[PDB]
């Protein structure tokens, strides 16, 4: 065939079900995800070449970072809830890896007064039960498939994306074969 089990992926030998279609696991302390993010635009690839109907799913994961780690799954889900994911992702990125300016759960909220998230609103939202019941969503979708790794991406709970089986030698070749792979393992 063409596309091979063991090859663009893998199957989880325990499938999830009724999962997201399309559920991505990251990290902010994560260097590749760092690249699948600013460089590579990954979720943004696969969303233009996924079909009508598909919904996507990106969670932030615990395991690394220690403690700033947990921070950065609250605040995400912080970022889920009043949707502003696509104003502080970037800065996130940035102040963890690049300027290393982020060393505290205060460093993160300036991040989001600076992208214009009122303080008010963004300690309300910190604190909510909404964000609580959002961050037990992360860690157990995390959970149901036994997560060590990011990036990582699950298409129907039952196919994990397989990037280092793809050539890297062009990065817009990585990038359209692996959602092309998205998009195969959609149809399936």
């Amino acid at each position: 065939a063409q596309y091979e089990d063991g090859k663009q992926y893998t199957t989880l030998e325990k499938p999830v079900a009724g999962a997201p279609q399309v559920l991505e696991f990251f990290s902010f302390f994560c260097p590749h995800c760092y690249q699948f993010e600013e460089v590579l635009h990954i979720s943004d690839n696969v969303k233009k070449k996924l079909p009508e109907g598909v919904k996507m799913t990106k969670y932030h994961v615990n395991f690394m970072g220690g403690d700033l780690g947990k921070d950065l799954t609250q605040a995400w889900a912080v970022a889920m809830a009043l949707g502003v994911e696509d104003k502080v992702t970037v800065p996130l990125f940035e102040g963890v890896q690049k300027t290393q300016t982020i060393r505290s759960a205060s460093d993160i909220r300036d991040v989001f007064i600076n992208a214009g998230i009122k303080g008010e609103e963004y300690d309300a939202a910190w604190n909510s039960f909404v964000v609580k019941s959002l961050v037990a969503q992360q860690e157990k979708a995390a959970a149901d498939v036994q997560l060590r790794g990011v990036p990582a991406m699950f298409v129907n709970g039952k196919y994990q994306l397989n990037p280092q089986g793809m050539d890297t030698s062009n990065m817009d070749v990585f990038v359209q074969q692996y959602a092309d792979t998205v998009k195969y393992l959609s149809e399936k």
